[PDB]
Order: structure tokens, then C-alpha cells, then sequence
């Protein structure tokens, strides 16, 4: 099945909103397939951050979240990429929807609580680059009454 | 006032939905009339999922909802029929927005936990189908700081 | 496995307590077998509350439980019988501890909300009082997760 | 920072829904800097109501408003007024989404439960209206981890 | 009907947990006939505490809840005093029972979120000591439904 | 400070009870130093439960707990480990308070869905056990509130 890689970064830990957001993954039906809590290296924060490397944001995006814990998580489940994403909310938590985590909880598009892979192809390079194999889960059991 | 039929199908029951469910919509202020537990018999499923007789797929939606118990409701209150269809969310739970039961809940299709009627119009067969007139509530009293 | 029987009262009905009280027994663990909304008749008011003909509140007990819609329930599990007893609290609303379902929402002894069998013996009484063998659920399965 | 006016009125006050909504602006991070319950004076009515003074209506929003107790509020934060708003729904509590306060409670435009500010322009007036200035915090301290 | 005094001190109002407390006694029943935010006067703390006026902590008790914001409630209803302390826990957060307020929420007996009267004697005196007779509910109605 | 270790075994892990019982410890204010999920090996299994190693469930306890991914988690703050204790409930769920965790949430003694340390000695012991020395986070910062 499709797996997703999702951060909650240092102001989301810090908040104590850790349990409120796994809980809502675990309800939805997603299975938690790789945990961790860890502080990011500055070479790992580069590397998952590559793609705004150009921008002059890079340099903050990489300060904040190798500024303290990150709670690193991987979900497994159907169409979890996106549906991830709809979660989560947009950018802006003022614009994101009330029910969505950035929209219930968060502010600042600084202060946004928590990232999650934009595709399938990216998820795919930040779990390789946030987990070793043996730390992901083989043989994954979702609950029966989810999937026809 | 208007009402509605809502099924919490074997899915929702089999996972523990179905407190949650009701909680929902007795905190939207709409009142229960009809409510029991009863596993749909082949003849109730057919006449139920009429409207989808000619495609090859009512074959399996009616398989699965005579498959384990079904929780049948009918609430009141004004405009409830296109309420509870917005509270439920889409078709596809992916696809539905958080804080919609799908939404939050549902992963397949396949396995979406609820149905509600579709207009007033089925709402008033599916009633009649599934309750008898003796097990709906005659007179009905809503929270008084509900309706101007 | 062991049954017993949950009444929540017109009070809890009226006051959009249902799918809360629902919930907490779903997520415990216990299996819901019986389930139907209906307004008491005397007669059935008047057995179910045998045990206190002789007090003079006995009346009070019938007048108020016919007053208005009830809805009966039976579920099923390991101990539920004291399990469920233990959840509700006890029979002064104020001395019941904050988080039962009585230390959380009740205030009067008059109106507390819910009521669940005494006994193994009571509860198998009040079951065959309440319901029809036909409206109870004879294949029970459980979370597997459960059970050891 | 901004500064927004919200209300609930009379109907969300009597349906026991003041907390449920603090902890909504308190879990976003908005910063409660004045807050009262008091039951409004039609001098107080006509002037927030202002704005609807030409139209049949106002009359009604006039008696509804000072027939029971209100609780005034004023919350702190970025961009506060316009997602306060987002917050509540729309005018329509049947229209609003699921996770919105108006679509999560409330039923008829008539008994929409809260009110806040149009703009940062009447917000400012509502809150010189409703609150003398040494009602409001002047010194505000949001989480650390808010604001980038 | 008995009337008691709750302020959730600065450290609870600083946690964001002003709405969850008021949500619980809503949720019991009990009717709020009064509520503010201010930050106490020096003059004030001492005469609320000054039972304590001769211990070595009183000077403590005395600059911590002049701080900052305290939201000062009253509460109505059958037996509010007792129930009310029974919902707070005990003075020692780390010894009060899950499922009461600083059971699940408190670590420190120097920051104990909230704090409630004793008696209905003391209750009287903090009422006129923190809240005038002109911001008290006057008529009050409580929940049909709550008391016999 | 004081730390703790606690595991959610495979039973709440499965059932998806993780973020549920993290929330419940972030809420309390003691804070997260260490968390992963693994599948126990049978050498770190039986390293764990060698104080039952003499009696004939041992080798239940050590069936189960490798029978599936548990997460690992250890929290810090003051009595954290006695704290944990009160808020995880009794050995027999049947018999634990509502508002614990086996409380609202178990029904078996086999399956009892959370395990924390005994004491301050055997908490030190276990940490080391399932947590290497940089995998615990060194610098630890409270909510400011939470401590006088």
C-alpha cells in the first residue's frame, strides 16, 4: 500500500499537539508504519528541504527545524499522500479550513505545526531519508472493516 | 418537520462508530425519532438500493449491508436531509473534508461507513421501509433555543 | 460472554446525551447486541422497577420513565455488568466521581440519566423484559485485540 | 496585534456552549484580552446592530440579543477578525461546514449562536461599544511558539 | 439555588485552558451568573487569601495570582460547592485522580490551574469580595431536564 | 528530573489507542524525551519482565509483547512515575476508574494496552534497556507555566 512521511516540527512538539495529531492519522484508518523522536542534523534538514534551496527561506526553514525535536512519522494506507495533505490544510494556517490540523491549531505560515510529503515520488526519497528499512514495519494489518 | 434516514452501516458498527455518530448530530440540535439495531434482511437491502438495481455493483452494496448488523436512525429538524448529507461529507472518503464523518473516519469507498437519504423524497420511502410508524416518535420536542 | 442492560432515562434523551454514553461503552470494548429508542408503558415501568413497590418513591420512578422517549440498550463482554456500574457511578449524581457518566453530567438524583442492571441476575430479568429474543444479536464478535 | 469582537448570544449561552467555543480561538492561539458575561441594554443592542437599522429585522435582533445573558469577548492575534469568521461559518448554520462552529451546533439564522466582527474598521468600534478600555489586557503574551 | 466561586488562575488562563474548564461545569449543569478577566489587585488577593495570612506562603499565593489575567466565574446550583471541589481534584495535582481538572492536567501544587471555595460560608464572602451584585445573573433558568 | 518509561503494547498499538495516550501525558505537562516504534525482540522482551520470570505467565508476557510493534516512549517531570501509574489505572482493567486509560479504554488483564515503570529504580533500569543514550533528548524545557 502507499505510505506517506509527515513531521511534526519543534513548535508542534513544543505545543504539546503530538497525540491530537497522531490520533487523528489513527482514526482515519492510516497505519503507523515508522516512529521516531529525534533532533534533525543540519545535513538532514538540507537534504529534505532540497527543493527550496534556491529561495532565500531556505536558510530559515533549515534553522527552525533542527532547532529542537522533530516527531518523524511514516503512515501506510490508500491514497494516504493526498489525503494526508487534505488533513493537514494549506500554507497559510489563517486560510486553512477549521477541522484541518493547521486550521484547528496553528497561525503563522512560520509556525505551521507539521509537514507531510507533496507526492508520491517525494514521500518516497524523505522516508529513505529520514528512516533506516529496519525501522518501518514489513507485514502491515489494517484494521479489516477499512478496505472492500 | 423534516426528516431523514441515516444508516450506520456493518463497517461503522464493527469499528465503534456509532456513539460518535450520534453525538454528532444531537449536538447539531436535530432530534432522533427512530432508532434501532437490526440486521437488514435481502428483501429490505433490494428495495433500499432499488435506485442502483441496473448496475453491477448493487450486487455488492447489497451483500455488505445484509453482511453483519446496521444501526437505522431517523432524525428531525429543519433542512436535515441536505445537513446530514453535508455532515456525512462525498462519496469518496478521501476525498471528504475533515470534519466531515467520512472525512474523518473513512478510507474506501467501498467501506463509508453511513448512509443518508437523498432527498426528501427517498427519505420518506427509506423511512417507511425500514421503521414501522408505531417505532417513530409522534410528537417532538426540540431544544427551545434551537429555532427562532 | 455476560449481557446486561443500559436504560438512558427521557432526561439523558432530552439533553443529546445518547451517542455520548454510546461511545464510552464502544470505546471500552463492549459489544452492543440490543438497541431500539421507544416510549415505556406502564406496564413495562411497572416491572421494571418492581423492586421498589413497596417505597413510595416507586410511583415517581414510573411516571417519570413513561414521561418521554427512552432508549434501551444490552451489551456484551467480560464483567460489563459491574464494568457498566462502575462507569455510570453511583446514585447521587453529586458524590459520583468526575469522570463517570453521572460524576460528568448529573446533578439530581431525580434525573440521573442512566440507568444499567444490578445483577447478572437482574440484567438477564430486565433483557427479556425490554427485548425480543429476535431483536438481540446472536453472533457476537468482539475486537480481536481484546481478548486474551 | 489585531484585535476581534465575538458574542455568543443569548442561544449559545443557554445551550451550555461558551466553553466548547473559548477553547476553539484558545487551541488556534488567540489571546483572550477581555472577556464578561452581562445581559445587553437596548441602547447597547441598537448600536451594535447599527448596520441593519434600515431593514425590518432589526427589531428582532434587538429583542433576541437583550432577552438573556451574553458573553462578550475580545481575542488577540494575526489576521484574527477575518479567520474568527472562518472560524463561525457562515450565515447560514445548515450551509456551514462540518468543523465550523455554526455548522457544528446550530440549525436556523435565527439561532446562530455567535457573532464577530465584519472588519478590523467595526471591530474596533464593537470593542470601544461593548468594553471600557480598562477591561482589556494591555500587556499580551502569546505562546513563544506561535509567531515566527 | 447554592452559588460558588472559581478562578482559573494566571498559569491555567496562560495554558490556554480557560474554555475546557468552563466546558465541564456547562456540561454538569450548573448555570454561570457570573464571569470575568482581570488581573487582580494586591488589595483583592489578600482578602481572598487571607485564611492563609499567617503561613510563610502567603506572600506567594499573594504575587503569583496578581501576575497576570485570572478569569473570575460564578457558579449556580444544587450542591456547586462540594461539586465543584470534587471536579477539581485535590491540592496536590499530582495526587488528584484522572478525570478531574488538575488530575488531568497539573504537575505542581504551586500551579494548580484553578482554585474553588470551601464552603458555602466562604463561597458568600468571595462572591461580593470579587464580583459586584450589578454583574450577577439575576434570574437564573437551568436545564428542564436536570432537576426533579 | 524524574523520567518514566512507558510502552503501549501490541493491543493498543492495533487498536489505535498511540495518540490517544500520548495526548493524555502532553495534556498532564510532562514532557517527551524519548519515543519510537519497534517489534520487541524476545532477548529485550524477556530482559524487561525478568522480575516474572519465575512465575509460569512469563512466557505469555513475553509472547505477546514480541507479537507485534509497540511504541516506547519515556516522559519526564516531577513524580512522573508514580503519576503515570495513577493515570494508566489498575492491573484488571474491569476494575480500573473511568478517566484511567485501562479505565475507559480495556476490558482484559492479558490485554491491558499500556505497561509503565514500577519505580524511579526500575524506570532508570528500563529506559536503558529500550532506549539508547542519544536517542533520549538531553536539554528539556517545560511549559514555564507549569512549574513554581
Amino acid at each position: 500500500k502507499e505510505r506517506t512521511f509527515l513531521a511534526v516540527k519543534p513548535d508542534g512538539v513544543a505545543r504539546g499537539l503530538v497525540g491530537e495529531i497522531i490520533a487523528r492519522y489513527e482514526k482515519k484508518g492510516f497505519v503507523l508504519v515508522g516512529l521516531k523522536q529525534l533532533v534533525p542534523t543540519k545535513d538532514l534538514a538540507e537534504s529534505h528541504y532540497a527543493e527550496h534551496k534556491e529561495r532565500p527561506f531556505f536558510g530559515g526553514l533549515v534553522s527552525f527545524i533542527t532547532s529542537g525535536p522533530v516527531v518523524a512519522m511514516v503512515f501506510e494506507g490508500k491514497g494516504v499522500v493526498a489525503s494526508a495533505r487534505l488533513m493537514i490544510g494549506v500554507t497559510n494556517p489563517l486560510a486553512s479550513a477549521p477541522g484541518s490540523i493547521r486550521g484547528d491549531f496553528g497561525v503563522d505560515v512560520g509556525r505551521n505545526i507539521i509537514c507531510g510529503s507533496d507526492s508520491v515520488e517525494s514521500a518516497n526519497r524523505e522516508i529513505a531519508l529520514w528512516f533506516k528499512p529496519e525501522e518501518l514495519l514489513t507485514e502491515v494489518k489494517p484494521n479489516p472493516n477499512l478496505y472492500e
